[PDB]
């Protein structure tokens, strides 16, 4: 139903260009965005945007969900034995590398722009899943599980690196009472509750404590999934279930809201033809250029160097495709985007959004058209 | 299980006291509990202490359970039949009416302390189970059901009255989003959705919109746990299952917190001998006097108009021994005092918390001696 999520994750982000565009809604648009929002425990006073409370929260729990995944894939899954994991992993530092490359030396020497390098290293899973979708029954499996995998290394490590960068804004109160809901987190595995509110509680006060930093309030969650349980002992699994109740609402409330507050753009408002700007280029470079490139020469090197591929997918005409597919940063891009830029300034966002627009409906449908013709077709009779 | 429950909410309150009473914490207890926390959104700026959100998240969520459980009573238990409902809903308003009066009594004519009328028509239900759970398997069902029923329909009474009583402070936006929520959870219920959290978002804004108006914040809950869908034609029901799984957060966290958070009381910063003020006896008189003599009472009086009695409980003994049960408003008369002398004073909430910690302490174990032979 990844179909549908995506559609309504893409009626979701096109209501918020609409929203965004026109003259009768673009201001209330802004003015709810924008909207001042502060907190005040006594002398305690922490502010941010609605944006940013929004998105703090809404990745926080997106990431909740991927750590239950992550874990499951590597203790149960295609990331559990060090045969099968070998070739996403190989793909993905390739598809990492080569998107920043293609971008930073689009971007050589620019101290602002240059941390925006992680940009089209992310790849939006939703609109992948959702555009892949739309094919049917004549999707593969292995495709679906290959990409997948690629779509959270790489979304994981340029948040990992990213939590790594800014760590001058964090107080050591605020690390203490981390470092703390963490262990509690360790000692409630290791003494096992099935529980999984507590372990969600513990979570929630990491977030919070953590809270003036959106990487760290983002893998908030991670940490926090990771912390779960697993074993299906109790004859259920709490992890898994968790993960099965989450799947649809950060599939129909979660992701598309976000697309509805974070897509929304005013081009009526200013087009100026020249997006020759480094930014954009850079980016549309490192996406649909630095994404296929990157996944198809390392999946070619990750064949020959002893390496084998996930089974019955085609590795000289699929896995590329899948290449260009992982050219749509969309949200995680615009996520990553609003982490590196969204301190320093609210102008490199834009033409960050337009730049990922750009490769990531390009890259979607260049990627649609060519796998269009690569599927033995179902046939029906 | 509601004996652990009631020890690890008995060890909560007197941790609070302690918390409360020794000098080197005392300090820090008081310091965290009126801590002034307030939000602003551009424009719009809420502020209340630590203690007034703690609280009015805690009995939001309290109150969401006694929502559920009162559903379920009310379409498939003890509240279902015109029969069986009728003694418990008899013995309760009676429960409520004689100890307001004997503390009225006691109070005539003080409009300051008049407000707190319907602080002895509280019972701690936590506190009654907790208690009566000791015994052990002696205790017959059909007791812990009457009982279970009157402290609802007292306490939800009071909530309910409290609620029609200050409406002056709720602005005509948040009654309009109040109202729209409302709606919403009708429209959610009568297209028949099993996803519990819905119900549940929706019930946040609700309780968000009223959020400035702890009664109605309360309130919230409640209209929350109304509207979520009973029927087990899923196979399971969402409404009975989200009710198993809050048994054990509001019994094992909630209550002992809450308890935590406002039995605390200092005594060796001063105990002034005469407790003599027309709030503490008047407290005392209708929870110790009010709540037996009004239950028993009035449970004679609906045998004897025609109204019969719940199963294998008798009337004369035991009947009585629950009416002073009742007497114990312990966090409930907390929570209806800090509801009616919150804003007025902090002064009128401490004494208040002495006459009911009184009046609870006592008719629990004046209510156990007698029991414990019975
Ligand atoms: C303290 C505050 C109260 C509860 C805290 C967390 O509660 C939140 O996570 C729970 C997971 O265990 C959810 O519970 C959900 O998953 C459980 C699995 O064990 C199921 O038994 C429940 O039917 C299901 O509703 C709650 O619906 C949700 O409200």
């Amino acid at each position: 139903s990844d179909a549908s999520g995506g559609i309504i994750l893409i009626i979701a982000a096109i209501l918020a260009m609409i929203m965004a565009n026109s003259g009768a809604t673009s201001g209330w648009y802004h003015d709810f965005l924008e909207t001042p929002v502060q907190l005040r425990v006594g002398s305690l006073e922490i502010n941010k945007n609605m944006l940013l409370w929004i998105n703090d929260a809404l990745m926080a729990v997106f990431f909740l969900l991927v750590g239950l995944e992550v874990k499951r894939e590597l203790m149960q899954g295609s990331l559990a034995s060090l045969r099968q994991a070998a070739f996403p992993v190989i793909a993905a530092i390739g598809g990492m590398i080569v998107p920043a490359l293609l971008y930073l030396a689009f971007n050589y020497a620019d101290p602002i722009t240059r941390e925006g390098w992680a940009i089209p290293a992310a790849t939006d899973i939703a609109f992948a899943l959702g555009v892949l979708a739309l094919l049917g029954s004549r999707v593969p499996l292995a495709l679906k599980i290959f990409l997948m995998a690629l779509a959270i290394i790489d979304d994981l490590g340029a948040i990992i690196i990213i939590a790594l960068f800014y760590t001058n804004d964090l107080s050591m109160a605020s690390l203490g009472v981390a470092a703390v809901a963490i262990a509690v987190l360790a000692v409630l595995n290791l003494c096992g509750a099935r529980r999984t509110g507590v372990y969600i509680l513990v979570g929630v006060v990491l977030w919070t404590a953590v809270l003036k930093s959106g990487v760290h309030a983002t893998l908030a969650g991670v940490i926090v999934g990771f912390f779960i349980p697993l074993k299906e002992k109790h004859g259920r699994s709490p992890a898994k279930r968790l993960e099965h109740v989450l799947h649809p609402w950060v599939a129909y409330l979660i992701l598309p809201l976000f697309a509805f507050a974070n897509a929304g753009v005013s081009l009526q408002g200013v087009t100026l033809d020249g997006l020759t700007s480094i930014l954009p280029l850079g980016i549309i470079a490192g996406l649909l250029i630095g994404k296929p490139l990157g996944i198809s020469l390392f999946c070619w090197l990750a064949l020959r160097l002893k390496l084998a591929h996930l089974p019955e997918g085609t590795t000289y005409q699929q896995i590329m495709v899948v290449g260009i597919l992982c050219g749509i940063g969309f949200t995680m891009s615009i996520f990553i985007a609003s982490l590196a830029f969204g301190s320093v300034d609210p102008e490199l966002i834009n033409w960050a959004k337009l730049g990922i627009l750009v490769g990531s409906i390009s890259s979607a449908v260049i990627g649609y058209s060519w796998l269009r013709v690569r599927l033995r077709p179902s046939v029906e009779f």
